[PDB]
């Protein structure tokens, strides 16, 4: 077939949350998923022109001591468009997970599952499959170095070359 | 299957055309079809993120005496975008019906049949499957209290909670 | 195959018979059927050279109050050339219908079925499948605003680009 | 089927390159592909809302004499949005061909194959499948009268009338 | 069977186009296809009375030096009737070809495919299957001796003898 | 079958040829075959719009003494439009017969087999299948009262009423 | 197949034999069978180059009163070459018929059955299949207007064009 | 089988057409085909008595610069006996090709397929299968050195020895 | 099998025929095909004792402007021995090609097909399977740089070490 399947896993973001600064609803990560954000896919984005997302998961990897009065809710909402960053809105999505900050966790969302576009558009419903949000629950006793990782499997289409 | 199917019939609009105000080409109704317009699906759209239209039929239901020398043409054009509210243009669509103001009628269009978006978009041929237009033909002798109803059936897709 | 199939319904004419101006044998419509009379086929006849008539009906759709003392005969004579415009003459064609002015009605004729030509010619039995006539019967008590509609289904032949 | 299949071949543009005006990367033709450009599709686009491309080709037909020091690269890139008009951006596409100016040549691109819309819109990745670019390689000895032909096959879908 | 199949290939016309006299749109050949024009068929035309065209092709055979800044478009429009001799109108037909004057080329049109008449009629839609047009593109540097050839396959019917 | 099959045998003409007034080539009969010529069919022609011939035969019936130096040729040529009235022209038809004036003889032509119209038209190859010609051979020694009879089997197709 | 089958029936000759001028052995017709002599075949003779005779018959059609003391012998000898025009030599051939001058008659000969040539040769055994002779038997009382007719079926070969 | 098959390809002729001497209808080659003319068949002809052509093609091989405004029409007429050396006559034969003088070309005719004789006789349609003709179309600007080659496949039949 | 198969394509010769020196007969190449002329095979011959030629072809590859009045004949005689270097003699062999000097061409002969010998012979009918000849036809107008290439495939025989 003409379609090219790429897979990888990349750090979407890394936030450092100081000793006492989290509270119910504080947005610690808000990452809109674009090929530029996943470095290996960022390169293959310049070779093809449309990409379609075949599997997406986000691994929340917070790094703090086991004595942290932590808490987060992590979710992937499928519109890059909207800013509805509240707990209930995250928990309404499929992947949604909640955990104490000393607990790793994986969000397995359900998404567009459709053909997209490797470069910006007038209508951005076809340039990004969604965005990953990470919210505080309660308030952290200790310093947290959260890094979220996106594992991705993508099928790429129409050859091209954007310089 | 994940896709949730949902059906109903809703009053899209209700106009009161006064007692002589018609003439050929007068727009009494011009409703752009979106989840908020159909109050049951209104709520199903706050839950889910996308939706595809499985059936659409519009039931023109004017209410006036049998002694009304009226005339309407009713038609569903599938560009939620296109201002083109003229007899010929409406009659070119599929479901298009024409009738005296004391005759009920149903339009059965053909349409997008595609997958849309419960939330408003920057590009709006992904938000609405089109619009329903009721046009005067000749002039009414009498008052008409027109109510268009939409019978609909719809498959809603990715879970969410878009306030 | 090569052939294109188009289908639509279109207003062929509109007349506004006022107060008391019809009368046993008065001609309110006399429409020689060509692609130009059907807006959609007007455009698709510029593109193709020839066309064959696969279905043809006419839907008389007059508009008056139910207290109107009218009546019409309507029929399709299958000679674009035939000038005979009397009651018996119409009542000898197949679908021929007669009805009070407050009834809609459908004439379903039988016709050429042959392959014609989208463009004017020296012999016009190759340009038109016939002509739709609408006569008055009795003498209307009131103001009729009548529109006749042609429901067509046609197949187009050999490419071209007529100005 | 409710889908019509149409097929033609239309001149996309005509450029006349005078006796020494071309040069590595000089842009001679750059044409965003839309129904209006291809005469017969323009007339049928005025009749259906939607269209989808089944076959796309571009025949480059330069007219000049055999003693010309020519050269060209023809490519079709499939965003009507993209400006990258450099040799290596064209060669990166599937159809890309190069030739001396006294050599006709067909480009066989790979393209959208998706369902578009026959009128302009806010996002034009839905109105057009791409653009044909024609660039000079080297400078011409002589006068070139280049005409690019686009052969096409299209399937049109939802009835309408854009007067 | 009673039907008689004849085939051949004949010179429809021969134009001599002097050193500098062609320009965009100049009609160099305009030949209405009649049995008299194909000499072998011209004879068999006097034996039968109706002829029907089973295969038609035109071979454009321009004769000039390879250093000619030439260009032509050749097309077969299926009405002997109309004088629409513009490039776009020719290219709209099926056979349509364009080429530099030092390139042979074959137009393979689509035509009436119907029964015709071996002698003149009041309505000439049935005496000739169309006409072959040859137009200049750009302007010729040199003298061109174009000869167009029609290859034909015809089935002849009803015996007869016209003296 | 909606179609009506109708058959008769009627007198096309009657010519009385005095004692010496025939001569190689003299046209005694030249009849163009149309409904009205055939009595029964002339009435059935008023009821329907088209007819297609299904069998035709012309029975030549000269009455005169056995001592007559006569001679005729009779044939059916299939245009109503051909004035070729010469022996060789007649003989080259299929039906063609030659006989002495005291022999009954039957022309069995091959002919149109196509669908005509029951009404005169602008092109007359859609109204009559041909014409029966009768010419003298030698000269007649005696009075000859020739009568020709068309035998016909015809289908009639499209209901109507010509008054 | 490449072979073309033609059939017809033509007047080979017409002799007028005055009141008393025939006698045993008088040659009234002596016709060498060439394509030029059969008018329809005369035309097709210029299109092909070799013709082969598939069926031959001659219908003797003498026209005189029933009171004629007539008599003829008619025969087809298969060499165009030889002048042996005696009764016995005619009766030796296969078709040979004898009859009173007031009797029609048909000679059904046997012939070369071989490939021939549509135009003259140094050896004429291949340009004509034979010749038809008509001789007087006894002597005619009255004037006879004999016309002999050749019915022929021929298959034609190798395309060509003789002007 | 007592038949010896022989193949070859030989030069029938070579002509040098100087600077400006060609013109429509100028005969530059008129070669009647006999075994003496094909060198190897010449020798095999002396050994046998009868030969029959099984394949027969002519390769026209003109040599001149690409900058030549020439033109030729070549064909093979199948009688050695016919002098018709006009264009129309050549184009009517099967092989007949036309071409500018800087284009090579092959005539695949249709021909005798009969059994001929290796030696001269009174009738010469038994000794040659026909003759190759080459005609000018337009005037050559330049010097052409034209060689026509004949590829042949012949079957030789009755042994002898003609010293 | 014990056999070792070896293939290549080698430049047998490079001549350079100056701008007016060529004429019908002039020998430009005359290369006798020995293992040493084919360099790759040159080395394989020192390893084995004998070799049998399995596929042989010669590609004539003259370079010159397209405005050259040239002409050649190329052919492979399968006689290393024979000094017959004349047009007819070359045309008698199988591959033999003729062509203008600005046309590439491929001779494909039929040859010895036998087992020869990689070291010189006292009978040289077992060391080289023939020789490739190139002649002039007419005279060249421009300098010609001809290079002939021998495409070869070979099977080599019996192990050895011949200095």
């Amino acid at each position: 077939t003409n379609d090219v399947h790429l897979s990888g896993m990349s750090r979407i973001s890394q936030a450092v949350l100081p000793a006492g600064t989290g509270t119910d609803g504080y947005v610690v990560v808000d990452a809109t998923i674009v090929p530029d954000l996943l470095p290996r896919l960022g390169h293959a984005a310049r070779i093809f022109q449309r990409y379609a997302v075949e599997t997406l998961e986000f691994e929340i990897q917070p790094m703090c001591p086991a004595n942290t009065g932590g808490g987060y809710v992590a979710g992937f909402l499928p519109d890059p468009t909207d800013n509805d960053h509240t707990f209930d809105a995250l928990q309404a999505t499929r992947g949604a997970v909640v955990a104490k900050w000393w607990e790793s966790r994986t969000v397995r969302p359900q998404y567009t599952r459709t053909l997209l576009w490797t470069s910006s558009g007038k209508e951005q419903r076809l340039t990004s499959p969604g965005r990953l949000i990470l919210l505080c629950v309660g308030n952290n006793t200790d310093v947290v170095n959260v890094s979220v990782l996106c594992r991705w499997s993508v099928r790429l289409s129409v050859p091209s070359l954007e310089n």
